[PDB]
């Protein structure tokens, strides 16, 4: 390899296979934090949620049910990503381990979602359509197509498929998870909203992480192929959270919906080193 | 692919990412298991050990530190072997759960040792020595060649490699790991013996699940072949154990530690489906 020999997390240099020889306290800093995260979905209290469930109005079961379609398998490509790619081409001690936790994580969520998905959908037709969303529901496929392509991109350079990835993971998730933070607010499932909670924390440790690869690169894409990168998921994921499935549904304004997912994208663009794009403020105090 | 796409384990047939239409609950269980067995190096308490290596004859220090050696890396290998190999080719989403936390596990396995050897060498010659020692001390080296062929042989198939790594993660480390018992029976190092004890329950279950695998793989190698893959792991942990460092250095009769060995391939024999080979009965009282 050429460009590559150059890059210090991506050199064939090991030679080694070993840990404590410790080479950057940062990734290794990165990494504690998220072993000290460490949580299972057993963990998590559905007793109850099965009957929230019901005192729910018919447009926000389909608002909740539609967005834990996405998450039911976005995970699952996340993992499929890091398995066959970054824990791969990445040969750091110090971030094949950041990576081999969140691949354990990722594969909790994962089980999270099911888990919610089967507690609150009982009749079988729904709960396959759910799981199968990737391939029965419109709008999440236009968002897991994506995602799912900067893992097959063979074209495109670690340099940019880390911010994609930084993208799906804090950009394609953050509408959501502002959504399910509203109905915590609103006193509304607490089953849903806890292990919302528990995973959000992670997702943000999973793209702090993925911008601090990004400033270990050396030769990274410009920042106009990172700013469009990063426009485009703002764009599918707005359209997804005011179109295919306003917000609307279960109570939230639209516009300031998207003005949060913008807001988003700018603290994404700030962690990675660049200037904000959209120059907006976070408009929920509750996420700010 | 032809024979591949006839085996469940490795048919491109997910379509999915999810994870509660649980398909195989003997792969789930094995996970759980697995789950439940965390554990993080921080919890081994080594502020003792410093002195208990001082407390040590030379010939107990060579030999814990060579034994340190090998778990040095080796850890490092499998995680190599289970992110781009295992993790990868199987696509059953219970398998894939098991192995994205069989590497965490690896590289807490890999922080354990580099701990251990930090707190007993302290003269930093010595500690890069044992550090590197996939290429300073031949012994190991002819340890560490075996795994590491089975990795990059783009012949073997994914039932020779089951079945190898099943011989590297059992029979190559259960030489040390009867040795490291013996310590603690009699008295010595405590932060060795308990990680040692950790650790241990963990490779006994990534056998099993070894052993599990490779029974869910349709057409599979051979008993012959099997076996010459085992007894070759069986020689090449011999002669280690009473030759290149002797288990006489620790006080341990060399012939018992030879039939220990086997019955310990005996018992992986039995775990795969197939006859004892040796037929010799566990030797060490405080192992069977
Ligand atoms: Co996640
Ligand atoms: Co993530
Ligand atoms: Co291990
Ligand atoms: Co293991």
């Amino acid at each position: 390899n050429p460009s590559v020999e150059d890059e210090p997390l991506l050199r064939e240099n090991p030679r080694r296979f070993v840990v404590f020889p410790i080479e950057y306290h940062d990734i290794w800093q990165m990494y504690k934090k998220a072993e000290a995260s460490f949580w299972t979905a057993e963990e998590v209290d559905l007793s109850k949620d099965i009957q929230h469930w019901e005192a729910l109005k018919p447009d926000e079961r389909h608002f909740i049910s539609h967005v834990l379609a996405f998450f039911a398998a976005s995970d699952g490509i996340v993992n499929e990503n890091l398995v066959e790619r970054f824990s791969q081409e990445v040969q750091v001690t110090e971030a094949r381990c950041f990576y081999g936790f969140q691949i354990a994580m990722e594969n909790i969520h994962s089980e999270m979602y099911s888990l919610l998905i089967d507690t609150y959908i009982k009749d079988p037709k729904e709960r396959e359509y759910l799981f199968n969303a990737i391939e029965t529901m419109p709008c999440v496929k236009k968002k897991a197509d994506w995602a799912l392509r900067w893992i097959g991109d063979k074209e495109a350079t670690y340099g940019e498929r880390v911010v994609a990835f930084a993208a799906v993971e804090g950009i394609f998730f953050s509408g959501s998870f502002a959504s399910i933070f509203w109905l915590k607010k609103r006193g509304l499932m607490p089953g849903l909203t806890f292990s919302n909670e528990l995973i959000s924390r992670d997702e943000g440790l999973h793209c702090d992480f993925a911008c601090l690869m990004f400033k270990h690169l050396v030769h990274k894409p410009a920042e106009q192929r990172v700013r469009e990168i990063i426009t485009n998921a703002v764009r599918i994921e707005q359209e997804f959270l005011t179109e295919a499935l306003p917000v609307k549904l279960i109570g939230m304004n639209c516009t300031l919906m998207k003005q949060y997912i913008e807001f988003v994208a700018d603290r994404l663009m700030l962690e990675l080193g660049f200037n904000k794009i959209f120059r907006v403020e976070n408009p929920f105090d509750f996420m700010e």
